[PDB]
């Protein structure tokens, strides 16, 4: 994939860039408010050993990737639907028209809807969100540290278990959101990082995220 290959150059660029080791980090410099992603998952569900993954998108709308490779939306209206086939056919329907052959896609996805809701924190409730396509998860996988989740927009989203932090990677924007452990916001982009450096904490989460990167160009 082209997006992943390009977020792999910006990586390791900010990488070889050793932005922790400047003589004083001017971090606060690196944030562009024009690079704020319009899209990242507040709240997932791993129910991959039966269904799948539920998650929950910033805008309330959720979504399902289910263990036969198919894929379906729901908007924050409550009714309006997307179904991608496994093959990558996109489809439009509402809930409401009661579409027979989907009726077990619709409820289990509801459930993860329902469950989030009551379950669930929302990450990054707060966070400013600076017109866009509403992706779905291309693909994802858990580590031993971090859930990582690869959108289609082109977006890579990681959250590590440990400590409760956070990034939102968009090749596009050449920028990184880091949400620290106290769910505080801020967008980098990634050439500014280089410029003006930045905490030893972002830094070794994007030395993280560059391995999680190869590992998904690895398995595409």
């Amino acid at each position: 994939d082209c997006h992943l290959s390009d977020m792999l150059q910006q990586l390791h660029s900010v990488n070889a860039s050793k932005p922790s080791e400047r003589g004083l980090v001017r971090q606060e410099e690196a944030e562009d408010p024009a690079c704020i992603p319009i899209f990242w998952v507040s709240k997932w569900v791993d129910y991959s050993d039966k269904y799948g993954l539920g998650y929950q998108l910033c805008d309330n709308s959720v979504g399902v990737l289910f263990n036969d490779s198919t894929r379906l939306i729901l908007y924050n209206d409550g009714d309006s639907l997307q179904y991608i086939e496994r093959d990558g056919t996109e489809s439009y329907l509402t809930v409401s028209s009661h579409p027979n052959s989907l009726m077990k896609k619709i409820t289990l996805l509801k459930y993860f809807r329902n469950y989030m809701s009551e379950h669930l924190l929302k990450a990054g409730a707060n966070i400013t969100p600076r017109l866009a396509r509403l992706p779905y998860l291309r693909t994802w996988f858990r580590t031993r540290s971090a859930i990582i989740l690869h959108l289609s927009n082109g977006s890579v989203q990681i959250n590590f278990f440990q400590d409760h932090t956070k990034l939102i990677l968009c090749p596009l924007m050449a920028a990184v959101t880091y949400i620290d452990e106290k769910r505080d916001f801020r967008t980098y982009r990634l050439s500014l990082l280089e410029e003006y450096g930045c905490c030893k904490e972002l830094a070794s989460r994007l030395r993280y995220a560059r391995t999680m990167v190869d590992k998904l160009l690895s398995s595409r």
